[PDB]
């Protein structure tokens, strides 16, 4: 498997050659018109919604933060977590802990 | 591998350049807007959070004991604990190798 997956709650999944858009505001674009979330990926100081990625060590982290040539090393796949999923995921948290 | 990871149990995970900072303060300060925890690992003693972190021999210890210089170059991984966490990490293996 050279594609990465690039997944969504209650929608058709998809897979992209991420080293094929050389940075994250090309990756972040073309993944937010594949599920019609414009501008929704790509404004943090307005939107609650999260394009998350699973590493080679299985961490959830953010999409943005690492220089882009380490992260298309480590990207094994993406998930876009809609303001729900995030405090979804936070109460997930809570019942590991409890 | 360049960029160091921070953790916390229920959030999405994040990666900083820890040598981009000059001090612990700084460190801390920008993990806390991160993580939306303003003032919660600067003054500890009435928190109960821990900045905790992995070395280079894979060791977790308390961030803030050593050097700045030291630390920089020994940091694998950054990690926020909670105070349920912490008492959580008490708890069983002993008894188990024990026995």
């Amino acid at each position: 498997r050279t594609y990465t997956k690039v997944q969504k709650t209650g929608s058709v999944g998809r897979s992209i050659d991420v080293t094929s858009f050389k940075d994250y505001e090309e990756l972040k674009s073309a993944i937010e018109c594949m599920f019609g979330l414009e501008g929704l990926l790509t404004h943090p100081q307005s939107s609650g919604w999260k394009l998350v990625y699973v590493d080679y060590e299985s961490d959830v982290l953010l999409v943005g933060d690492d220089p882009w040539e380490e992260f298309v090393g480590c990207v094994r796949c993406i998930r876009i977590l809609s303001p729900t999923e995030v405090q979804q995921m936070s109460e997930e948290g809570m019942k590991l802990l409890n």
